């Protein structure tokens, strides 16, 4: 059994193993870093089954849970938040924070999302690029999701830049382990003070609603509110930054689609749909253990065996998406959902917000900067390390 996770075939590509597995061995065992095994599921239909089966569990204290790194093993020791819960605890906690993320709430947030994007773009214009390229990640892809989720949580305007930098440090590949851990703990300490403040004087933000609706009645404690807020910050932010950067790179890579999007920014939603299928920047979250035996395809997954369901592979499943390795914003979509945001009850709480952020970026960026260009050869883009989820570290641009 091969070692898993697999490395990307190159900067912007999925691991090569998945296509071959879909063709010849769609449910198979892989070996994890600790020498344990897990079942890897690669076809769309089977990923959907894993994501929804009530015989499967997200609880990480179950033996057989497929932890993919030594640090994941350590993190599993902590009191879980809803990401690692099963019913009924999962929705009992998740519902405490869903209101901000509903399709209607996100529709009503659209002017705020647009203003945030516009303001960051204007800062970019003002800054200029007269002395050379600037980094689209630092100047734009990082702050857009950061400023939004921090604002929604309740962070005041003046603190956004510093906290945006610190949250990046947690996941920057250049950070040492000490630097990432200290940044982590610094955000938690910050959020704890915010919770203390909003308990005394609530404001119109997510932390305040947790404090008033859940802490004060004793449904959760202060530290739970901190951990729920934290989860909302860290679960999707780095993924959003990568999706923005990947979108810009992809448009540069396919000039005619860029031309089409510039000619018709109303194509942004379909561009974003294709982007979230093609670049599955969170590919390792659909993990389970079997609570009891479960058959998947021609395999029996026994009680206490782990499962990893690759949404990345599902999103390239030729049986569902015709010509799946083609990026086509004019894709004719099948009835089956793309799985960039996962599936089932755990499906990304922020899917509508994320798509709105991406749609706003891709319907605005080239209106603002119709001559935006990646300022290095596309073959020299600095992607995330190949043994990690797809993403881009920095992206020099001119405009
Ligand atoms: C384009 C950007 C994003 C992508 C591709 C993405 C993808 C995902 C994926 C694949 C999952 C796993 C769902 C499952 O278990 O089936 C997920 C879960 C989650 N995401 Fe995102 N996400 C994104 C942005 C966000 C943002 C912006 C936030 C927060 C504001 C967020 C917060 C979460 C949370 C809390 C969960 C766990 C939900 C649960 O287990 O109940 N995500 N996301």
């Amino acid at each position: 059994a091969p070692s898993f996770p697999f490395s990307r075939a190159s900067g912007p590509e999925p691991p090569a193993e998945f296509a071959k597995l879909r063709a010849t061995n769609p449910v198979s065992q892989v070996k994890l870093f600790d020498g344990s095994l897990a079942w890897l599921v690669t076809k769309h239909k089977d990923v959907c089954f894993v994501a929804t089966s009530e015989k499967l569990s997200k609880v990480r204290t179950r033996q057989g849970f497929p932890e993919l790194s030594a640090s994941g093993k350590q993190a599993a020791k902590a009191k879980p938040t809803f990401v690692d819960m099963d019913p009924p605890e999962h929705m009992h906690q998740r519902s405490m924070v869903e209101p901000t993320f509903t399709p209607e709430a996100v529709k009503n947030l659209q002017p705020y999302i647009q203003r945030t994007v516009d303001d960051l773009l204007e800062q970019m214009k003002q800054k200029g690029c007269a002395n050379g390229p600037v980094d689209l990640v630092k100047e734009f892809a990082l702050p857009v999701p950061s400023y939004i989720i921090y604002t929604l949580l309740g962070v005041p305007f003046n603190d956004l830049e510093y906290l945006t930098q610190q949250n990046a440090i947690r996941t920057n590949g250049s950070s040492t382990a000490r630097e990432a851990s200290a940044a982590n703990q610094e955000l938690l300490d910050y959020l704890a003070i915010l919770v203390e403040q909003r308990l005394v004087e609530p404001k119109d933000d997510i932390i305040s609603k947790l404090c008033t609706e859940q802490v004060k009645p004793g449904n959760i404690d202060k530290s739970d509110a901190v951990q729920i807020a934290f989860l909302l910050l860290v679960a999707g932010n780095a993924v959003m930054v990568n999706m923005i950067a990947l979108g810009v790179a992809t448009l540069a890579q396919h000039p005619d689609q860029l031309a089409q999007l510039k000619a018709n920014p109303s194509l942004a939603p379909q561009f974003v749909e294709e982007l979230c299928r093609y670049h599955t920047a969170s590919a390792l979250a659909i993990k389970r253990t079997a609570k009891e035996d479960v058959m998947i395809g021609d395999k029996l997954v026994r009680a206490n065996e782990g499962i990893i369901a690759s949404n990345q592979s599902a999103n390239r499943d030729e049986e569902v998406f015709e010509n799946p390795d083609e990026f086509n914003m004019n894709r004719k979509w099948p009835p089956q959902d793309p799985l960039g945001f996962g599936f089932g009850d755990h499906r990304c709480i922020a899917e509508h917000l994320a798509k709105a952020e991406l749609t706003t970026v891709f319907s605005t960026l080239y209106q603002k900067f119709p001559d935006l260009k990646v300022a290095v050869p596309l073959g020299k883009i600095n992607y995330t390390p190949l043994n990690r989820d797809v993403g881009i570290v920095d992206l020099p641009v001119i405009f």
